[PDB]
C-alpha cells in the first residue's frame, strides 16, 4: 500500500560533461505497476548543453517497471526508505559516463537525486555534436550478486543515417535496507523522447518498462 497504483516524482540532476558543469530539474508520473511513466526535465544551469540529449535520458526511475508476481520486485520492495543505484557507460568510441542516484519516498513523493560525471568523448563525435536519435528498445539483464541487484545492458544509439551508436552499461542497485532479492531475469525497456523544444533545455520523455523470465 506504500507504492501507490499512481505515483509521482521529483528528480534532480547536478552534472558535468566533457567539462561541461549543468544541472537539471524535473518532475515525473506513472504507473508503478503496470511499468509506465513520463517526465518533464528543464535544464536549469548551463543551458543550453553542449552534447546530445540522449546520454542523460536513461538517468531519469526503476520503482516502475512491471514485474510478474512471481519474481520479487526488489526495488518496490526497499521502499519507504528507498534504494541507489551506480552505473558505468561505456561507449564505443570511448566515450564514458558514470552516474549515482539516490531514491526515496517522501509525503506519498519519489525523490531523485542524480550525480552524472561523462568524459572522453570525442569532439567530433555523436554525442558532441548531437547526431544521436534516441535509443533503441533494450533489455537489461539482471541478476543477484554481493546481495545487491545488478543490470547489464548492450545499448544502442540511433545514428541519423541508419547506422548505431554502441554502450556497455553495467549497474548495481541497492536497497537501503534488506529486503529479498529476485533470480536472474530480463526487463524490456523503451525510452522515447515525446517532446523538447528547439535547445532541449525542456524535454519530456516517455518510458515502458516490463521484467519477463529469462527462459
Amino acid at each position: 500500500a506504500i507504492i501507490k497504483e499512481f505515483m509521482r516524482f521529483k528528480v534532480h540532476m547536478e552534472g558535468s560533461v566533457n567539462g561541461h558543469e549543468f544541472e537539471i530539474e524535473g518532475e515525473g508520473e506513472g504507473h508503478p505497476y503496470e511499468g509506465t511513466q513520463t517526465a518533464k526535465l528543464k535544464v536549469t544551469k548551463g543551458g543550453p548543453l553542449p552534447f546530445a540529449w540522449d546520454i542523460l535520458s536513461p538517468q531519469f526511475s526503476k520503482a516502475y517497471v512491471k514485474h510478474p508476481a512471481d519474481i520479487p520486485d526488489y526495488l518496490k520492495l526497499s521502499f519507504p526508505e528507498g534504494f541507489t543505484w551506480e552505473r558505468v557507460m561505456n561507449f564505443e568510441d570511448g566515450g564514458v559516463v558514470t552516474v549515482t542516484q539516490d531514491s526515496s519516498l517522501q509525503d506519498g513523493e519519489f525523490i531523485y537525486k542524480v550525480k552524472l560525471l561523462g568524459t572522453n568523448f570525442p569532439s567530433d563525435g555523436p554525442v558532441m555534436q548531437k547526431k544521436t536519435n534516441g535509443w533503441e528498445a533494450s533489455t537489461e539483464r539482471m541478476y543477484p550478486e554481493d546481495g545487491a541487484l545488478k543490470g547489464e545492458i548492450n545499448q544502442r544509439l540511433k545514428l541519423k543515417d541508419g547506422g548505431h551508436y554502441d554502450a556497455e552499461v553495467k549497474t548495481t542497485y541497492k536497497a537501503k535496507k534488506p529486503v529479498q532479492l529476485p533470480g536472474a531475469y530480463n526487463v524490456d525497456i523503451k525510452l522515447d523522447i515525446t517532446s523538447h523544444n528547439e535547445d532541449y533545455t525542456i524535454v519530456e520523455q516517455y518510458e515502458r518498462a516490463e521484467g519477463r523470465h529469462s527462459t
